């Protein structure tokens, strides 16, 4: 697949092999889901960035780890604890945060994603590829240069994608029929 090369050989080698190993505790095959696994590491590197500008990174954990850490926090803040699994933890502003990444309008993915967890407490920050966003609130958590950096790298995966004809099949391949 030109898709999976264009994985390896664009994302970290750290990144490929952690969403090569969500895929697989999650029964899917990266070698037949190529886009799922483009979207995966997309994603994962996103929440890397946000982390590394005060952040827990959730995301990139084994399940049991990940389920560790944020049972951690809330006995340890008395923040609930969220019916699905987030991405991130917010020690400023003492809450979790799930991070969205969308090949369609922000809007569309923001209410799918508002209305999967349904707990307001977890706030959410969805990024597209073309440097839209849309936050909780219109509370977007970091400042703009961090916001930039994020919608930097993602407008050029989908500009490397569109190099190799990929764009396309992977903007499809978000939303099903
Ligand atoms: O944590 C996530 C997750 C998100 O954080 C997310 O934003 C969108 C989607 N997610 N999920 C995605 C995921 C993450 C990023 C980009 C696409 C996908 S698509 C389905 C899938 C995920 C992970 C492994 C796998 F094999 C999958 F099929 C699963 C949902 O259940 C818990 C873990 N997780
Ligand atoms: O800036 C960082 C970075 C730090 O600033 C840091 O404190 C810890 C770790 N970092 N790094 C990590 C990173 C940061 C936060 C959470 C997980 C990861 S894991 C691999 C990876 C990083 C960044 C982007 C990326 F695509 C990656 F695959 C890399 C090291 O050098 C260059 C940029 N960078
Ligand atoms: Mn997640
Ligand atoms: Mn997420």
């Amino acid at each position: 697949s030109a898709m999976e090369d264009f994985v390896r050989q664009c994302f970290n080698p750290m990144i490929v092999e952690l969403a090569e190993k969500a895929m697989k505790e999650y029964g899917e095959d990266p070698k037949i889901e190529t886009n799922k696994f483009a979207a995966t590491c997309t994603h994962l590197e996103v929440c890397f960035m946000y982390s590394d500008f005060r952040f827990e990174i959730i995301e990139g954990r084994d399940r049991i780890m990940a389920w560790t850490v944020v049972n951690s926090i809330c006995n340890t803040t008395g923040v609930e604890k969220p019916k699905f699994l987030p991405d991130l933890y917010d020690y400023k502003e003492n809450r979790f945060i799930e991070i969205g990444v969308t090949r369609r309008e922000v809007h569309i993915y923001y209410l799918e994603k508002a209305n999967k967890i349904k707990s307001e407490k977890t706030h959410i920050h969805i990024f597209s590829f073309t440097g839209e966003e849309m936050a909780t609130k219109a509370d977007y958590t970091l400042d703009e240069e961090s916001r930039a950096r994020i919608k930097t790298r993602l407008f050029t995966i989908r500009q490397e994608m569109a190099s190799r004809s990929l764009w396309d099949s992977f903007r499809q391949s978000e939303r099903g029929e």
